[PDB]
């Protein structure tokens, strides 16, 4: 990597502050989804094997008044965490202060303190989330100028737990999932092995705009499906019935065609029926056009040919968005034939970067075929439309 990463810093009898993403799901107290805490075993595991002390950090939910502080503790968290390590993690139950500077002191070679939710700092001030100066400054303090940032999904926003700290420390490195996280989404987009081929999808032509303009930069071929279809379609002259359309964005879309140089790759076939939910018929398009009365539910077969046939022998490949309504078994063929058509390509680099998409691929059995799912969201986003990122920024240069 470029910037600076945990391998590259002696981090030995050392007080190591790394930013995590424990951000889990939690009911009354309970969570219900560890996913995100076994993403941060790898880093948090080489820095304890290293004799490293790990200071941890992390947000979890929103927390705008005193009230919002109870449920969102990172108490359970830390006892799970201690169950997945076999060894304790400290947890003094603040984010500042004597006690909790004590307790980072007796931290021996090798072992592991959880810092409260960083967002409880947000009630007076919105400290954490706004950077407030004096808070990023304040956390670096604790340790030995060293910062690990593991939570690619805040990357993209200035907070003082990530640029922060960064800001206050001599060396500010990407830990292991950071690292894969950058090496799929900024460097196999920036220096494709091609041909690459990136596919978009989902509802909405609007939270899109962006990642297409740069994709049609750094692309071979740019598909399109999902709802996003219609706002080109209509863009064109071409009916679209009752189909998810943004008449806003039609201009635009109007002009990424025009700009594509045919690179842009649209569906020429839906399977459209006569209501959202409740219909009594289903059928396939002949052709672009979508019959009155009727909408656009999935991109049709010989779409799923034709978006087979781009995807022959392509190298590196980023999908975003379903190409359907997915929830709907009648309309999954499309995201279907699409997602076997990228893993079927020989030594494809294959990357998944939106929340239904990657939902999608786990729920069908495609999943484990793909080279890397991404789970940093509006980072991902914001990465994919090819923005230099705070929390990137803030990381050292090797
Ligand atoms: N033809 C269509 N008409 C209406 N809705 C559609 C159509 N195709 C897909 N969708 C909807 O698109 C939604 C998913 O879009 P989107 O949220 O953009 O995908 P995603 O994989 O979650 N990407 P992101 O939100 O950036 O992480 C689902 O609710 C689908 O039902
Ligand atoms: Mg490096
Ligand atoms: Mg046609
Ligand atoms: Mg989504
Ligand atoms: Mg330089």
């Amino acid at each position: 990597m470029a910037k600076l990463t945990v391998k590259d810093v002696d981090l030995k009898g050392k007080k190591v502050l790394v930013r995590v993403d424990f951000n889990v799901p939690l009911k009354d107290g309970v969570i219900t989804n560890d996913n995100r805490i076994t993403a941060a075993l790898p880093t948090i595991k080489y820095i304890i094997e290293q004799g490293g002390r790990a200071i941890l950090f992390s947000h979890l939910g929103r927390v705008k008044e005193e009230s919002d502080k109870a449920g969102k503790s990172l108490a359970p968290v830390a006892a799970d965490l201690a169950a997945k390590l076999g060894q304790d993690v400290v947890f003094p139950g603040v984010t500042r202060g004597a006690e909790l500077e004590a307790a980072i002191n007796a931290l021996e070679d090798g072992q592991v303190l959880l810092v409260e939710n960083t967002r409880y700092e947000d009630v007076d001030g919105k400290k954490e989330s706004k950077n407030d100066p004096e808070l990023g400054k304040y956390w670096a303090s604790l340790g030995d100028g060293i910062f690990v940032n593991d939570a690619f999904g805040t990357a993209h926003r200035a907070h003082a737990s990530n640029v922060g700290i960064s800001a206050n420390v001599e060396k500010a490195v990407a830990g292991f999932l950071l690292e894969n996280e950058i090496a799929y989404i900024q460097e196999a987009v920036e220096t494709p092995e091609r041909p690459f081929v990136a596919i978009l999808g989902g509802s909405k032509v609007s939270d899109k705009i962006g990642v297409i303009e740069n994709l049609l930069e750094k692309a071979d071929k740019v598909l399109i499906g999902g709802g996003m279809t219609y706002t080109f379609y209509k863009a064109q002259g071409i009916e679209i019935g009752n189909s998810l359309v943004e008449e806003d964005k039609l201009d635009v879309a109007k002009a990424l065609l025009e700009k594509a140089n045919g690179k842009l790759i649209l569906p020429v076939d839906s399977k459209e029926a006569n209501a959202f939910a409740g219909y009594t018929e289903v059928r396939d398009t002949e052709g672009e056009a979508v019959s009155e009365g009727f909408l656009g539910l999935d991109i049709g077969p010989k779409s799923i040919a034709k978006f087979d046939e781009a995807l022959t022998g392509a190298k590196t490949v980023v999908w975003n968005g379903p190409m359907g309504v997915f929830e709907n078994p009648d309309f999954q063929a499309g995201t279907i034939g699409v997602m076997d058509a990228i893993v079927k390509q020989p030594g494809v680099k294959s990357i998944i970067g939106g929340g239904d998409s990657a939902a999608a691929a786990i729920n069908l059995g495609r999943a484990d075929k793909f080279s890397w799912i991404s789970t940093g969201g509006g980072a991902s986003m914001e990465l994919l439309e090819g923005k230099v990122l705070p929390g990137l920024a803030a990381l050292t240069e090797k």
